[PDB]
């Protein structure tokens, strides 16, 4: 029988129009329309199952941020990242005590910096990630783009770290990882390549994790109010209404990548675990 | 074999730049509340006066389209309000060329938004040539009664009742040859549902490429390419906009943006003359 923690990996601001594009359009009254510089959760999911523990995406590095950061000042201006010691990645799983070395299975979402921010940590495990997505990273890497949503320290990181990848190919089916838990493969939309997981809990039931293939519930509507940073228009609507029917057809929850009022009402780690 | 094509002006309109360049302008920790900028850009539509027949690019904005008893919606005359003085009008353009709607053989309708397809219901003697996806979602904006937004169900509405002769363009069909030099560029999805262009062979000017909406300025067309947020089809957008760099590199064609407020300070309008 699995548990499932919720682990709060602290909090990012940015422009509200990088979450909801054409929020306020300047009109002939208001033609100089202002933006807001709103806050959202960064997280991510440990599912411990009896056939090995499962990490859903891995938040920032905590070398991310300040004048010694990995993240050029530029990322830091636009998408800052704010978290306390007992908010990184490694503190929430020591808190649970569980090692980096005892994770079977990461779940890489797709390769931003707030999603991918400490791959390099899980050495023994495999880690599942989109083959567009990490295709497109690759070549961030290569062309040395120090700028963007893709962190070339991180990678380098990855890189050195001789992680064991997982490619989910484009046209490849939902994986099933263990009992009741699936690799849901979106494609591309929000990014080049973007995964999702249903999880089924005995009491709990069905669960959809989203990560930013939604970014929230004003995200989900309906109607669909897509964000700014977006690759693949079309695959994202697709994602969107597909992650629609599966909840509905399965009787799933969806948890949406970055919702504030969602994530306040999760059941965090300190506090317990899913079942 | 020897055209005349003018470049007639039909007012101007003013949106947040924002639609017209995707976050150009993003908010930061020291500047979180970064505003935008209402920007101005013209709206023109092409005549080429061939041997063959006269071919209209676009066909402006209906005359009737703002004001309290506009056919435009308050909420769109807000975001995007067009000022023309009567002189702009389609009509009025044409007839000081001494162009009756009905001597136009051919409109191509880059696409049906408000400021391209708002004078379509004129011309009851010409063959309208629009993308069948464009026309298709246009037609449901209309089924379902959708008041707001860039797709006028008021033009739609008189579209249909003139009785318009339409001649779409399949999502997969090749470029049309209209006339000797004048091509119909299937540009398919991107900025909308279905884009068309044109390309122009004159004998004295050289090649021309109407992009419309695929480009809506110089600072779209970069490099680096900057999208639209007024975007259907990101990837079909970018795909259209480096297909077009191509077509220009290789056919030695000047391209003409959409709105580009400089590029159409150096046209030579209809009250000027005319491109051979
Ligand atoms: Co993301
Ligand atoms: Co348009």
């Amino acid at each position: 029988r699995p548990k499932l923690y919720v682990m709060d990996n602290g909090r990012m601001r940015m422009d509200k129009n990088w979450m909801i594009a054409m929020h306020n359009p300047a009109t002939i009254h208001n033609p100089n329309a202002q933006t807001e510089f709103v806050e959202f959760p960064i997280y991510t999911v440990l599912i411990d199952h009896p056939e090995g523990k499962i990490l859903f995406d891995t938040s920032c590095n905590p070398n991310s941020m300040g004048p010694q950061g990995r993240w050029a000042e530029s990322t830091q201006q636009m998408f800052p990242w704010t978290a306390t010691e007992e908010c990184y990645l490694h503190n929430r799983l020591e808190q649970l005590k569980v090692r980096p070395e005892d994770i079977r299975y990461v779940v890489a979402s797709h390769l931003h910096l707030n999603h991918a921010g400490c791959l390099e940590m899980f050495t023994n495990a495999t880690i599942i990630v989109h083959e567009d997505e990490f295709n497109g990273a690759l070549q961030c890497y290569a062309r040395n783009q120090k700028e963007g949503a893709y962190i070339w320290a991180d990678i380098d990181a990855w890189i050195k770290n001789n992680l064991q990848w997982r490619t989910v190919k484009r046209h490849e089916d939902n994986i099933l990882l263990a009992e009741g838990v699936k690799v849901l493969n979106f494609g591309s939309g929000h990014a080049w390549g973007m995964l999702g997981l249903h999880v089924e809990l005995p009491e709990t039931g069905g669960i959809i994790l989203a990560s930013d293939a939604i970014y929230t519930a004003e995200s989900y509507g309906p109607p669909i109010k897509p964000p700014g940073i977006i690759y693949d228009s079309l695959g994202y609507m697709n994602t969107v209404e597909r992650i629609r029917r599966i909840a509905q057809e399965t009787k799933s929850q969806v948890w949406f990548g970055h919702d504030a009022e969602q994530f306040k009402k999760f059941r965090k780690s300190t506090e317990g675990y899913y079942e």
